[PDB]
């Protein structure tokens, strides 16, 4: 079940508030497998605390490693449906632009881009 179906909006806000206090320099990220996805396995976990200086292009490589893929297997990590592969922007900056109203930054991964 998606993260948002599992935790109320209030409980998500509280969780981000706590992460601000316990890990002030990490961006709180939710990474989830696209609903239709067939080729790629599910990640071992959903919630990621990412140091705010990490480039989005590095995050892409990190999640790919976590999936233990070959360099044959296509992988896309998307933020509000934008692929992050070429994005050298620090996650701190994407966070400020794209954070959910609950304070989490949501991402979705897939073996294809839709358009």
């Amino acid at each position: 079940r998606p993260f948002k179906q599992r935790r109320s909006f209030a409980d998500r806000c509280k969780e981000v508030q706590q992460i601000r206090d316990q890990h002030p320099s990490k961006i709180p990220v939710i990474i989830e497998r696209y609903k239709g996805e067939k080729q790629l396995p599910v990640l071992d976990k959903t919630k990621f605390l990412v140091p705010d200086h990490v480039n989005m292009s590095e995050l892409v490589k990190i999640i790919r490693r976590r999936l233990q893929l070959n360099p044959t297997q296509a992988f896309f990590l998307l933020v509000n449906q934008h692929s992050m592969v070429s994005v050298s922007t620090p996650i701190a900056d994407i966070y400020e632009q794209e954070k959910d109203e609950d304070g989490f930054l949501y991402m979705v991964y897939a073996s294809q881009e839709t358009f």
